């Protein structure tokens, strides 16, 4: 299974993902498609000449690579559709208030604007505060440590996103300041972190 | 979502895998750690003060931190008993046969010895031949550009694993030669190519 | 030769770096340590048996390594110190005054307190300001690019060190904003930006 | 100062490169570009303005950028000639012979074929035989921990190059095999190992 933690940035709390059994597949095949599924929902794609179906020349889905297989998938007959929702994870947030967590003691929960909306994420860094502008990891984000944010609960209340840390953004080595990356006001709440 | 492809050492094929929304999530807590359950799968675990449980000074699962966690999860009441499988994943394996894919025609299917088993996984690499020994990445491997190798089928012929090359065994830099990974007698069938 | 460059973070100036070429190495031998020079200069060692001189079991340089070395050359008879400083070079720093460089114009010469002395940098990122507190690469600094801070010279007036963007910091993704990294007031001028 | 150190594929030798404390800097300023130098010998350049002499938009130097910036030099008045070597340094070579060190027991020393040349160079690699194909890291080739190789010696009898292991070459993981790397009949001698 996965494993996430950190002290300094969140809070002392270990977060295990597991991954459930998996039935056995079925493998629906149309034209060079092929739907691969488990149960009743889809798992996956085998789209065979693939490179005479989108621009594939460490290969990274992007909106437009998503958009030819689905493209592909469609002209093949199937009517599932691809998630395509490519809208920054990263992004630049405001903390409104901080208040301390009913029952947590050394977590706080956190009432952050992110323009587009509001999010309540619960955050035990240190050096978080009220008026700050910061980083957050909304519901979707991919962390390089592995991990993907999700509609989360601490301790009773809601989560949903992370305030992030030089080392969540990517940062290789550790820094001496191990709290959440507190921006200045020269960024723009909403706006995407990364380009 | 994830998407691979390598038309060099797999085949002209883009494996997409796609993670059916998960239902609503469900948290039974007792003491400090808290059961999470998508249905009636337990599909996680928060485990607070997880400092005081486990030696957790880019965390990465050991049979020994699954223990202490295991441990902890037990004396908090819940009887549910984490995974593990720690075997290696990426082998060195022998190619017995090679031969022509029924329908296909630039894949070849393989029959590889691994030791422990004997695997058929289907290749389009065109440099891989019989009598060569090289690794391969089993089901459950997790490969660098994120994929997780699982029991597929590639047009028809069923497929556990893949053989690997350069890029997938992690290179920074494409190679010259871009077919799979040939390694010398030297190296032993079923042990794991990294340490 | 390498070449470094970043417009937004510190000008339009390309950074070319080379290495004059040396010629005849000698070799002096005592014992197990070697000492290599070129002309009259000491360019290195190459000591044998060194596991059981120093724990060598990516090796990096660190204080107590250089040191384990440090007594093996000179049991063996030489002279020479190797040099042993480890006194952090990525420091937060504070900008006490911020001027237009009298001839570059998009340049300003920066003079920023790092506690241990003041530092005259010139910088041309363009959301540089007198009161900020940032992370400066001192002389000696080894960016992660490739090219070594020396001190340098900037179109007639002198410049020791440089004012870190995330770029700079080896952040992996490109940053929005890509101006120098401004910390809050948090941080404190003079210690290490890494642990 | 470099460290290296691979006691199963090079040899229980430490290898110390060291920078040699060079004096002041000279800076020679016409036009846009400002020659520096140390001693007498030409140590680099700062091109002001290098947008608009050369197409700059983790920026690596081509045959084409030092063109750009040898005419910008030059225009500037200059007479300095850059450098710029790019032959592949990373070559497949053919190990002819492979006989005992005369003095140093675990150590051997090879002549290898590389096409261009044959060179001799020292290896303690254990699996390492006459008749292999392998990658040698030749003199200029700048390793990934740092090291730049150099025309070496080995207690006494001199080495040009290095054969590569797995980590030399940049894999990520330790591989179970620490030897160095045995290419198989498909390579070709005198070959880059690197696209």
């Amino acid at each position: 299974m996965n494993l996430f933690y950190n002290k300094e940035a969140v809070g002392d709390v270990a977060f295990l993902q597991i991954n459930p059994t998996e039935g056995e597949y079925n493998y629906v095949t149309q034209g060079d498609v092929v739907e691969i599924q488990n149960d009743g929902e889809v798992v996956g794609y085998n789209i065979f000449n693939a490179s005479n179906k989108a621009t594939l020349t460490h290969i990274k889905l992007t909106e437009t690579l998503v958009q030819a297989f689905q493209k592909a998938i469609e002209a093949a007959g199937f009517t599932y559709k691809l998630d395509a929702d490519f809208t920054p994870k990263f992004v630049v947030g405001y903390v409104e208030t901080k208040d301390k967590h009913p029952d947590a003691d050394k977590l706080s929960v956190l009432s952050v604007d992110v323009a587009t909306e509001k999010l309540q994420i619960v955050c035990g860094a240190p050096n978080v505060e009220a008026g700050q502008k910061v980083v957050v990891a909304k519901v979707g984000a991919v962390m390089p440590s592995g991990m993907v944010i999700k509609d989360a609960e601490l301790r009773g209340v809601a989560s949903s996103g992370m305030i992030c840390s030089m080392k969540e953004l990517g940062l290789p080595n550790a820094p001496q300041e191990k709290g959440i990356m507190v921006l200045s006001d020269d960024y723009t709440v909403g706006q995407s972190f990364f380009e």
